């Protein structure tokens, strides 16, 4: 059962959010992906949104780059946890989307990532750290990665040519 | 019958969006005000902009602080015309406010006023001169009031005390 | 009869300019474009200004970038509704386009679109909604047009590769 | 048994990390307060996280501003999941605690809230959402407020005079 | 006879550009002072640019905020050498002052100062020194100008208390 | 005799001068350009502005870019008027530039133009007006220029193709 | 004997720039204060550069605010070790300030420390860790320091009300 | 024996690094490579820390990216002098590594240079510049490289083409 979905404003979005699924893939977690979005389906939004307790969905990773209003809809229509994936913009390189997620109210909370693919590698890692307070062998396998990342870096001290 | 519609994020957003509601008390244009909020109010804001060209609405004017959604998210489910207004807020002093606004993607446009109450008065005035278009009398009312404050700037060249 | 105008500052500004064009074409809505420089061509800038509502013109799209002086200065000699497009500027990517434009005084409005080809076309589409009030055969083009771009995007909810 | 450790970089963040202890109080979720700093009591930070799971943490929200390091490097530590929340600095006005705490790389994430005040607030929100995933009694609190938030707004549309 | 005008958008800006008038004062220069604004009285700036070199005027220094089209319009309309200040707005803290006049594009020049009263100084010693090139009077004045400014720095050296 | 004297940080920064030098050769005043660095040659700096004025320099036109701090130093050891170029920087994009620049002290004043080669093109182009206020034929030139970029963009009042 | 000194462009940096003084008053670490203006006694800046190492002093602290090109000019000039304060500045809150000291070209260094009283205190503390590697008292003095700030934090970690 | 050491948080920041070592290996410094991540190795950065001033190393120079915590991290640990480089980010171009790096908190400092390779280069001049207090041959060594970059300028005045 797919605890967790990934929905995005754009289907070019996906150039992005492709790197929070890679982890699910490395992590073994199951998931859904479907592009969503807030000024063009703005009806399919709020369905969505409505519909994720039910649909089994713990945790909701929502990215968008501009005015990015996706994921703080989301948030205002349902319970589930919502992290926020700001899209890199060209004009304003992300700051635009930044501030649109980041910056919200009292009452409606956004957990938001950093800019770009860094951002949506972490969203997943986030979500999955999450999905890991109550599954162990998740857990462990986040351990293992952890660890795996760290010796890389530890064997290979020295960044100078051979 | 009301033409145009002051909307607002919150109760503390009048502070800024009263400027809107004096234009028109000057030229005499009737308008509804209310308070719809994207976040604590998603359903009302959905409900609001279905039926705004039902209820008679040909412009309508939002205001909002911060990760300003309300503006987007209206225009998102209505032909009315929708102008925004970006609150000041604290910390970024409009700037975050500006971008949720302004960097609407192509298909769904927010006409976009300055930063705080000289942005409040001008979206009221820019609603005037569109409702002006097709009305002689509003347009004559228009054209003195821009004459009246023309002629205080010509009629007092020196800055300097008496 | 055209009842809409496209002005900007300069021939290269067409590069972003073009896709204001481009939805009137789609839409089937007769409009004048012509280049109107606030620096290099003050006194057409008036005379295009002074003019505008004799020639037929209900709202004007503006483009310019730097100091985007273009919109504002037309705003200042007509009645007839503004709405302005940043250009991308090269060094400050449009930031300081934005400001010049949007930052606009009580008195004189400019409803302002996003930084580049996004706002250009998002202009012409505002300026299609404010038309569409008294147009119901443009209205009814405006809602086919929406309603096509959300079922492209219902249609294809899963951006993975087939 | 306390779910939740809400730490700060200094007491002086106690003025809007106070507003996150206070979510808490509404709600009924048992809370852990303490000063880390990251710069002046770095080796605290580190037994701090290395123990987190052990004692009983599940969410780990933490505060602080300029050169805010104390959210990340608590992330770095443990897997238990952490929230940051930027405090507004004197002269960047918490841009500078905004960018040290949301743009981690890859592998390391903390979930970013807005900057001051509504971020901590928010973060506490966030954490409540993230236990009553598995805290049936939770969940319906965090229910019962939205609503109450939502019902305030509706029951005052008009925001004028009385 | 009076060889540098300064003129401003609106008489509040005045509280700025006193700060030029006190310069010529102190160097017994002529000047004329006058208050012209690019939005409320744009006929006007055209004839106050247009009789520039007529009037006797070798330099204009212009003042201005936010949207600040007053020191490039007139730039555009004459061949008098003008001196753009930046006054600092509320919102953006002059940041749009200064980009909506120093970035004017090749072929109309504005030549600009600091934002806020700095600059307005400025502009005036830098009108100043403009002139005293053919005016060796006035270039002996500003000469023993800037040796006061000098010795006062030069006679206190020790910053602390006595 | 050479009047105006060009001046730059680097010889890399010839890539954005060279426009002030073609506005010259176009308009026919003689100039002198020179590297002068105030950070690898401060004491060439000293020695170029000291003597300036017995070289016979009527105006200076300084270009730097990063921490451009020579336009400012000259300005400090002479009366000679001095212009600024704010060189367009890598990460920056020449805002480090332009704030090193433009943001110079009551006292100490240097006229600062656009960022990159538009601004160095303007700065000649303002140096020269300034050296037509006593030169007729220079003046006539001048116009003669501005008249023939107007006429251009007259007679090219259609930006579509052909 | 002196063998740091600590210099700042106006006697009103010294509000900011006391910080760095009282540092060394605890510390007990002779040193020097004067007031060295790049723009107002530049060739004061030069001979103390010029006599720096003569004069013993191994570490030279520099503030200044706005176009601040004190701390580079000095660095111009000698092979002392400088270190930077930018000084918060009305208009731009110190951002003009940072971007004129930490953006030196590669050939001359300032060690750029944070805006404000924060950087003072901190460019104060970097002089002395530099002295302590030759100076076993002062070494063990900055210990026992950094000790006392550590335990006060440790001593304190509840925030909340007694 | 190595009196310096430069560290990064990445083998990536060594296209930036590189540069700083370029430096040492022009001056003849004995000098130590390694990375060190606080994110990935944070164990690693302690250990790195603690024991530098047992390592011999008098000067710190490290370099990063994004979040940039490993300067100050490290500069909390130890009483060696830290001097730190901003790596040039892609979306926000280094702004973000500068605020993290520069904005440290009164009593632990970090020298901060300017952003990416003049940075690099920069930090290990003025290590250089902090050993050769104490080091009569690198002084004379320093000073002669100074001298040369100084030449060059001064024997090629004339940027134009030959």
């Amino acid at each position: 059962p797919a605890r967790v979905a990934i929905v995005m404003g754009s289907k070019s979005d996906w150039a992005t959010m492709q790197f929070a699924a890679e982890i699910f893939e490395i992590l073994n977690v199951p998931h859904h992906v479907e592009v969503v979005s807030a000024h063009r389906t703005p009806d399919k939004l709020f369905s969505f949104a409505e519909s994720a307790e039910e649909n089994g969905y713990q945790v909701i990773i929502a990215g968008a780059g501009g005015a990015a209003h996706l994921p703080g809809m989301i948030a205002a229509k349902t319970l589930v946890p919502v992290l926020g994936v700001p899209v890199q913009s060209a004009a304003l390189s992300g700051v635009d989307s930044l501030y649109s997620i980041v910056q919200m109210p009292r009452g409606i909370p956004v957990g938001t990532l950093a800019i770009g693919k860094a951002g949506a590698a972490n969203a997943a890692l986030l979500a999955a750290q999450i999905l890991a307070t109550h599954d162990k062998e998740l857990h462990q396998r986040l351990n293992d990665w952890r660890k795996a990342q760290t010796d890389e870096v530890l064997e290979n001290p020295d960044p100078r040519g051979a």
